[PDB]
């Protein structure tokens, strides 16, 4: 094929990239076909992506193409449109918000769940969830507490510091899980670029949950009402809000159904 000799140089390059770190990550927030994409460097070698998927990049081709691929199980090296060239076709298509936001190598694993931090019957069912990871993936993974108010990310130089800190831990690619204080819901993390993996570490019911705390003793007792409150906003949310729910009755299930999860994000971010 005399297509084979236009793309020798470029396939050449798609080649080198391959055997590249992962410079940095972005999570899409458009679709894009690159098999189809007759422009691209080598045909056939685009990126496939929807919106809200995740892509390393290895490296900047031109100002129109970038070199990396789908954070995916067998997601092989390709071209990548860069921010400009996904916006001309955008321009094409309408007269005929931003596509990437950047976010950690690695998505950090947040337990939200079944109620508020700072009290017993959350923070000892997170323990051991904690405990277990550090368990069974101890090597592979970095686990981290964070006490800033990350849900004020974008005093502010805290946060700022924290932001770029967990993105320093997720660049050797390591599992990253952080035991974030502050982060009851979903939503406080959803305006950031953390892009974390929402884990909702469920409780049979409310009423149960009402005879945990019960059981705990009047200090946690006394605060019921705003245990029981951030319990309802959590069932209340929709389900895209959550990347793993952890709704067995038994721990060991809840956590070989995390562990299976994450050996899943694992495969799918090392290539």
């Amino acid at each position: 094929s005399a297509r084979r000799e236009v793309e020798s140089q470029a396939q050449q390059q798609l080649e080198r990239a391959k055997h590249k770190p992962v410079a940095f990550a972005v999570r899409t927030n458009v679709s894009y076909c690159g098999v189809l994409d007759e422009e691209c460097p080598v045909q056939g070698s685009g990126v496939n992506f929807e919106a809200k998927d995740f892509l390393h990049i290895k490296e900047k081709y031109s100002n129109d193409w970038w070199i990396g691929r789908l954070v995916k199980e067998g997601g092989d090296i390709a071209f990548i449109p860069s921010p400009q060239r996904l916006e001309s076709i955008r321009l094409k298509q309408e007269q005929k918000v931003p596509p990437y936001d950047v976010v950690p190598s690695m998505r950090p694993v947040v337990l939200v769940g079944p109620s508020l931090k700072g009290y017993e019957v959350t923070d000892m069912m997170q323990k051991a969830l904690f405990d277990f990871l550090k368990h069974r993936f101890d090597g592979r993974i970095s686990i981290t507490r964070v006490t800033a108010d990350l849900s004020l990310a974008k005093s502010i130089a805290e946060v700022q510091s924290e932001i770029e800190r967990i993105f320093e831990l997720a660049k050797s690619l390591q599992l990253v899980v952080l035991d974030a204080d502050t982060i009851n819901h979903p939503a406080q993390l959803a305006k950031t670029s953390l892009a974390p993996i929402i884990v909702f570490v469920k409780v049979s019911s409310p009423k149960v949950l009402q005879r945990l705390i019960r059981s705990r003793g009047k200090s946690q007792m006394k605060h019921l009402t705003v245990q029981m409150m951030a319990y309802d906003k959590l069932v209340q949310c929709p389900p895209e809000s959550f990347d793993v729910i952890l709704d067995e009755n038994q721990l060991d299930d809840a956590c070989e159904h995390l562990a299976e999860y994450l050996e899943v994000y694992w495969r799918a971010t090392h290539h």
